[PDB]
């Protein structure tokens, strides 16, 4: 039924962080299935990533997909799974590159319409 | 030794939230024993708060107190400490090429944060 997950942002600071993220749940929060179990920043950095994904794989181990706001926080995600032997998380992420919208929220709705998909095909109810 | 403690941000949108934050930063960075566990916006509003530091207290039992970007996130904190028996905690608040009043006022709320709680849990 449930699929637990987890979301890297981006710098707190920076409105990329917010545009990404705000995308993704736009669709994400639509599907009652996903369970945003941790949320986080990793600084946009894939060594800070690494560290917070070594806490959220220890505090929360039912996750089954990390989503991340850059490349970056995606790469460092992978290793510490990798390195904990949670090599069946999958990973996610969104690179990029006020009234309205903007690259940042679009492609974290697309990257959110994947994210669903992909994974409402891997766990279905 | 160390004093754990969590932070409630504002807005993450809001200029003021950086301001105040960076200035508390500025001075508590400087002090290693104080160390940040969790960090994370409620939204500069009261209810919310109350609903974050729950979650915060369950996961960071070793907090020793929160410091918070206004008064109505400090209100939220306080209230959740007290549902959770929590009563240890002390709750603390204030409400660029150059510094402004907001950046002025986090530093000097960062040198009483640090200045109280080295009072209270001495070396």
């Amino acid at each position: 039924k449930e699929i637990p997950y987890a979301e890297l942002l981006g710098i707190l600071s920076a409105q990329p962080t917010w545009d990404r993220s705000n995308g993704f749940h736009s669709v994400v929060d639509q599907y009652p299935e996903f369970k945003m179990v941790a949320q986080q920043s990793a600084e946009f950095d894939r060594d800070t990533a690494y560290k917070v994904t070594e806490q959220i794989l220890q505090a929360h181990p039912e996750i089954k997909a990390i989503w991340c706001g850059n490349d970056a926080m995606a790469l460092g995600a992978m290793k510490a799974c990798e390195a904990a032997g949670r090599t069946d998380i999958y990973i996610f992420g969104f690179d990029g590159a006020m009234v309205g919208h903007n690259h940042n929220y679009y492609g974290g709705v697309l990257a959110g319409e994947y994210f669903v998909k992909f994974l409402k095909e891997k766990y279905p109810d």
